[PDB]
Parts: C-alpha cells; sequence; structure tokens
C-alpha cells in the first residue's frame, strides 16, 4: 500500500490471507517468491535466499504483510524497465528485426485477444513511424504505449 491503487492491494492482499488462514499475518519468506511471483514480478533464486536468511535473523523466519507490500513495491523496478518493455515489442516482432511490421503487430495484439480493426492499426503504426517505414521500431512502438 506504498503507492498502489486498490485492486492491486487487495490481490497480494487476498494472496497473502490465503497463504496465512491461522490467525497470523506472516508468511514464510522461503514462499514468498510464490506471492511476488503471482503478482507480477518473479524474484531470482539467488535475491530470494539472501531476503530470507534476512528475515531470519531478526523476524525469526516470517515476514508480515507490511514489510511484504513494501517488498512487491520495491519490485516494481528490479524489472530493468526498458528489460520487460523489450520483451513484449519482440513478442510483437516475431522475427526480432528490432522493427514491428503491420502483420506482426496487429497478428500478436489480435492474436492475444484485442479484436482491433487494420483503421486503428495504420493510426498507431503513422503516429510513432518517426523514421516514415512500414514498420514501427521499438523506440516508436514503446512511445505509443507509453501514453496511449
Ligand atoms: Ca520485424
Ligand atoms: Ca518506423
Amino acid at each position: 500500500m506504498s503507492e498502489l491503487t486498490e485492486e492491486q492491494i487487495a490481490e497480494f492482499k487476498d494472496a497473502f490471507v490465503q497463504f496465512d488462514k491461522e490467525g497470523t499475518g506472516k508468511i514464510a519468506t522461503r514462499e514468498l517468491g510464490t506471492l511476488m511471483r503471482t503478482l507480477g514480478q518473479n524474484p531470482t533464486e539467488a535475491e530470494l535466499q539472501d531476503l530470507i536468511a534476512e528475515a531470519e535473523n531478526n523476524n525469526n523466519g516470517q515476514l508480515n504483510f507490511t514489510e511484504f507490500c513494501g517488498i512487491m513495491a520495491k519490485q516494481m523496478r528490479e524489472t530493468d524497465t526498458e528489460e520487460e518493455m523489450r520483451e513484449a515489442f519482440k513478442i510483437f516482432d516475431r522475427d526480432g528485426d528490432g522493427f514491428i511490421s503491420p502483420a506482426e503487430l496487429r497478428f500478436v495484439m489480435i492474436n492475444l485477444g484485442e479484436k482491433v480493426t487494420d483503421e486503428e492499426i495504420d493510426e498507431m503504426i503513422r503516429e510513432a513511424d518517426f523514421d516514415g517505414d512500414g514498420m514501427i521500431n521499438y523506440e516508436e512502438f514503446v512511445w505509443m504505449i507509453s501514453q496511449k
């Protein structure tokens, strides 16, 4: 609840209880990675053991919803931001040439679940297509989603 909305808050909140349900809102750090994953951020084996032994050095071994909520919050940046971004851009491209052509953009955004019309497609492309290419570049695409 550092600076979240409420929906996400209700999320790890619901995940937290469903893991405890014993009259003590404190889950074992050894099972912390599970929640952060169920949330959106996937922790690495290494970072897990460090924060785990960490709590065991004072918090006995289990963590409270406060410290956790504080953690999921700080985890909203360990994704290297652009790293996860480039990952998605690649998904639409399909090839990985650095630019998503109409066929690549529509085919992926439509196959996932968004039934977009060609007209809307030409709109997004043209707006970000600064290089004036028949394709969107990571820079152009990322820009578009950074507002729209
Ligand atoms: Ca491509
Ligand atoms: Ca372009």
